[PDB]
């Protein structure tokens, strides 16, 4: 089954199977675990930039991802890892540095 | 003829001769040799990253495409072309690697 | 009377929100505001008569503010037509101080 | 006026609309003139048997009254004979002249 996410704006479309993959807030999200906050058109809304969401979603797809180049960037990287709890992104970010 | 596709939260629109031209997983998703979940609007799910997709849509139709220049972009867009087993572009990104 | 917009650029299609179009002020921020016409489909898609190719990148500029420019001297040129048309003023400087490296 | 018209050029699909097809005289204003045939499918898309990959390139130049032409001698001419095939005789003359060394 899918699900919806805006996150700060940015619009997402992925599954349960994606998110619960790892031990992650998104997975605490969806075990009912915690509460999420949805509209009234049913998406999931998260207070954070959505810039660098998409390559959260893509770790946990696929268990790795490609760093970004600058230094600014793999710290924007490493703020949202550390933050949704994707501890093998934030490592692997750390160890880029 | 037509086909919409909502890959990642991002919608495209192409057609059935793009998605089947070549030999890859998405002619497979058409040719009926496979699941397709659609949404109310009847936007085929894909529980992918729509980053790439303009472009592996791009290489299905022309048979070739234009890599981007990083990189980072070349192995994103490798990981995409691995997953819908677009052969012939997961071929010419491990090439496009060279230094 | 959605937050959640979808629209077709030239034949691209985007889907974004209210939160990003109205984030600078823009052509796209008085086209969701009612303070201008818009044509929809059946479907309600906001058509727009631009190319698709760098609204995109349009986007992200008022999503974060900033974004990577092209390094082609061309795209930067279609993104400067781009930014223009949709009074992105922002990015329309970066992009003319661009070409005048 | 701002009817919007959608064409499969070569597999790439576009969205313009009359006012733009109809800005200069070419080939695309004669298709919507009916002073020559033009063959859609059951969904509307007006058909045409060319590649693609330049014809953004000539609704923007239509749309603008000007386009950032491409670097490469190769991709000045691809783009002048799509430009003499529709018939936008203004791309045409800044792509001959493009190509003086
Ligand atoms: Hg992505
Ligand atoms: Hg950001
Ligand atoms: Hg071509
Ligand atoms: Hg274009």
């Amino acid at each position: 089954k899918y699900v919806k996410l805006n996150v700060g704006g940015a619009l997402y479309y992925t599954t349960m199977q994606t998110l619960t993959k790892q031990d992650t807030m998104l997975k605490a999200m969806l075990s009912g675990r915690m509460e999420v906050l949805t509209d009234s058109e049913g998406w999931i809304l998260i207070d954070r930039c959505g810039k660098h969401f998409g390559t959260i979603l893509n770790y946990l797809r696929d268990g790795a991802v490609p760093l970004p180049e600058s230094r600014r960037e793999i710290e924007e990287l490493l703020a949202e890892a550390k933050y949704y709890l994707v501890q093998g992104l934030v490592e692997e970010c750390q160890a880029a540095l």
